[PDB]
DNA sequence: AACGAAAATATTTTCGT
DNA sequence: AACGAAAATATTTTCGT
């Protein structure tokens, strides 16, 4: 069809060409029939052809792990941004932390060539990051590591440790000794990572968790709507809870209620992700937050980098996550004791 | 490269074409040693180059608004898993109702050759409406629409005024009267048509809604915290609130509960979306439901069908929302009176 | 019975003059 | 100075025998 421009214009295909990507100096009058060929047909250059030759698609994938998750969502969304004020086009695929999900879309986004991949699992299983390694070719970065897992990559890493124990703190800061957990899954660096950065504080303040206190989640609402049930449906309560993710905190919240708490006069809490709409969680969520755009954009920035300037080396950058003080937790009994 | 694999197993490309695809009978042994060099070299065919030929990308559009929230992002991964389980990848663009992005991404995608355009934009005006007759031959389906706004396009309904009607009735048959409402911008369907069907049963019980009482909203959660701060924060206050959207609602009960009010004791509450989360909103929200998978899984098969069986006359289905009874609303000063 | 030669698909880009 | 001819990119599919 760039044939059926071009001869309505009494021109060349290579004249058609060199003036829709201004290649080349086309005479005035030549660019202007070209145009009109091109606007009458009604032309729509191929895409698929160009990049046939071109060797390149403009165009990224996201192999991710679920898409409706708050967390997720955000960062997805700003990575989309990104993609777009930079030309590229986004394939958006979630592999549900299946195996065969994942080796599926790894392939058709490999045949469909991606110029890029933006990677974000969850849990990386040796079979995962095997897989991964057969496309170490097509340039690649995970943005859900708490180091490099491997070489063939460029990875952003969260500090999710140093994060925990921000929370941790917080709480001890604020007169608590009697603390309470329900962390995330631990085959995540979210979940694992930020458990133990907390673990850490509780140990140098030679706070115990007893175990009857530590209820994993995974990340849904209703898991945390079980943890805290649990914490509080038994003899001896804490004073205070830290909870992996807000969306999970959310459904910790719930079950206070539901069973007569008051948050936080009764149970202060604090979670972790500060998800846009936290604030307006009853009451206004305390929280750990994670920078979800500047993770999103740093991310795809590093890929456009190996991308263009055709990096070959592993690059790692990290990110901070940051206190935010709401209105969910409440001086402990020890506050005045410090 | 199909040309590196088959001078590697020793058959012409025409036959390692064959046995990939199946398209015609090989012998074993050849079909074994085009494997084998398969793997040797480590192959993957290219997507574009066959789609160069075969004239479809396997691959269709998501013309979207934004992607973060609740309402929408349910509807998309949704729509990514019926993509998935029948082989098409997703391409994921949010216009934010903006022209010129539309504008853009409505080309990138034409040109990119998507096999068909699911399109969610919201606002319709004839700016827009006209972009999309440009692209009347790349099939596509609004699913975002009260009615059939035009002829180039298979639409699906979602009746939401039958909504907006169901939850005015509820609060009417509960003992309310006195009723407020938070409605979503009326350039949308989801905004104004829900409001109309309250309206009506509002009519047909001579309840009149005093102006003082109905405050715009923009589906999200700050809008709502202002929309009912303005409402309570008046001499006469109803007994009784319809939010246009959930996460709306969400920001409703947050000033409600900052106020010193008590959801529902003392303002009840009827949301419209019922997003995953809803329930463990405190209190768990009674709402109406929007069956969004129904709504993504329909609108792919609708396509899918003009797709495949290269169907030309336009197509409508419906979709219906149905009440969800949670604990947001209580008994009105009417109740006994019926 | 099982396979190949070559035309075709819609572009870009190299040398031309 | 301003433009064209033709090779190339990686596949599928038509007739062959
Ligand atoms: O895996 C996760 N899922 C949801 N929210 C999260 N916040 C941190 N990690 C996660
Ligand atoms: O446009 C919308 N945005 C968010 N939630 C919604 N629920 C219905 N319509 C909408």
């Amino acid at each position: 069809t760039i044939k059926d421009v071009a001869k309505r214009a009494n021109v060349s295909t290579t004249t058609v060409s060199h003036v829709i990507n201004k290649t080349r100096f086309v005479a005035e009058e030549t660019r202007n029939a070209v145009w009109a060929a091109i606007k009458e047909l009604h032309y729509s250059p191929s895409a698929v052809a160009r990049s046939l030759k071109v060797n390149h698609t403009k165009s990224i994938g996201l192999l991710a792990t679920s898409s409706e998750a708050a967390y997720f969502a955000e960062i997805i969304e700003a990575v989309e941004k990104n993609c777009f004020q930079k030309g590229y086009t986004l394939i958006l695929g979630n592999a549900w932390n299946n195996l065969e999900k994942q080796r599926a879309y790894l392939s058709m986004m490999a045949q469909k060539r991606v110029d890029g991949l933006l990677v974000m699992c969850s849990e990386y299983p040796e079979p995962l990051l095997a897989m991964l390694e057969e496309y170490r070719h097509i340039p690649m970065v995970v943005m859900d590591w708490g180091e490099a897992k491997a070489d063939f990559t460029d990875a952003v890493i969260d500090n999710a440790f140093e994060g925990g124990y921000m929370a941790g703190r917080y709480l001890i800061e604020r007169g608590h000794r009697e603390i309470g957990v329900i962390p995330g899954p631990l085959e995540r660096n979210t979940g694992a990572g930020r458990l133990a950065g907390f673990m850490k504080a509780m140990e140098e303040a030679m706070i115990k968790v007893p175990e009857s206190w530590i209820v994993q989640g995974d990340f849904e609402p209703e898991s945390g709507y079980r943890a805290m049930q649990q914490i509080l449906s038994q003899p001896h309560r804490p004073t205070a809870v830290f909870c992996g993710g807000d969306i999970m905190a959310m459904g910790a919240l719930c079950a206070a209620d539901e069973m007569g708490l008051r948050v936080p006069q009764d149970v202060s809490l604090i979670g972790y992700d500060n998800v846009r709409n936290a604030r307006y969680f009853t009451p206004a969520l305390t929280t750990i937050h994670q920078p979800k755009d500047s993770l999103g954009e740093t991310a795809f920035n590093m890929l456009l980098d190996r991308i263009v300037n055709k990096r070959e080396e592993p690059q790692s950058i990290e990110v901070h996550p940051r206190l935010i003080e709401r209105r969910s937790v409440a001086d402990g009994p020890f506050r005045d004791y410090r």
